[PDB]
């Protein structure tokens, strides 16, 4: 039924509000409905729960906006990505779990399936439009540009040499959008 | 010292290097490298005070010719020759994985965290922006521009895509990484 639904929603108000690192199988077994092998039969691990329930609890946050300027809802978007990244424990939850799937494939290939391919797909979407409109050249590659702008803060929030500020956020527009050379 | 002392230190991480690039992170070891080099654990416990920092800085030397920028006076040629190097290091090499895998375990050790920037991504960081910074001083790059703003929207980039591979990491990835920072997005 839609009774993953209830699960979902208590997975993750429980990581907005204190992360994954009392996240049980049982505790979200009471807290919401049954456990019964359920919530191992949808999730198979600790991850993949987390996985699952991150997305939908940060998934109307970060919509992309549309108001017919690519600039401006890169600029309202990304904003709204690096607040969840740095100012909720969205940013520690996914740096953790990113780190952890270096040496544990299946749960790379449920961070992909649960969370990253989708959040890809929403990104390159927006892109498109504006490729349409004609606002983006007609040549470019728009996934090569998910990597440069939200693959970009990721990189700082993975190895912090440098902070995530939104000056960083607006260059990394600015110097997309209008390039970097005279 | 610093002569035939750090003559020593060379040798020895010349043996890291050797050893973390044909057998990996895992079979390092200060008693390997120790028997390896000839020097004794007690000077290795004193340059290196953990498996961390002798593979970090074992790595950063047995990479840093190749990644080496090249400084020709063309920021576009020089550029693209450095990321298809890096990429050919990170992609066809098991320093990609040997990488990746530090950048992983960092996650969740404070203490590995900072030695992967002491030892590795600061400098490599400050060896990009350097060359960076040279192309806006020639003016090749706006001069309101900043250089460590483009490091992430480069090699930040890529260890992106390698981290999490939606999507392939090849020269056409490579060369796009480029065009669109120098050439901008946007028609005109």
């Amino acid at each position: 039924e839609e009774v993953r639904a209830e699960v979902l929603h208590a997975v993750g108000e429980l990581l907005l509000t204190e992360g994954t690192a009392q996240l049980t199988f049982e505790r979200v077994a009471r807290v919401s409905g049954v456990s019964k092998t359920t919530l191992y039969k949808w999730w198979p691990s600790k991850g993949a729960l987390a996985l699952d329930g991150y997305f939908h609890a940060v998934e109307d946050t970060l919509a992309f906006p549309d108001t017919g300027d690519v600039r401006a809802d890169l600029l309202a978007q990304l904003r709204a990505f690096t607040h969840v990244m740095t100012r909720t424990p969205g940013g520690r939850i996914l740096t953790e779990l990113i780190g952890a799937a270096q040496t544990d494939a299946d749960l790379a290939t449920a961070y992909r399936q649960l969370y990253s391919a989708q959040r890809r797909a929403l990104a390159a979407e927006r892109l498109r439009h504006a490729r349409e409109l004609g606002q983006i050249r007609p040549d470019v590659d728009v996934q090569v540009l998910v990597d440069q702008l939200w693959g970009a803060v990721y990189h700082r929030l993975l190895i912090p040499d440098e902070p995530v500020d939104d000056a960083f956020v607006t260059a990394l527009v600015t110097n997309l959008l209008d390039g970097v050379c005279p």
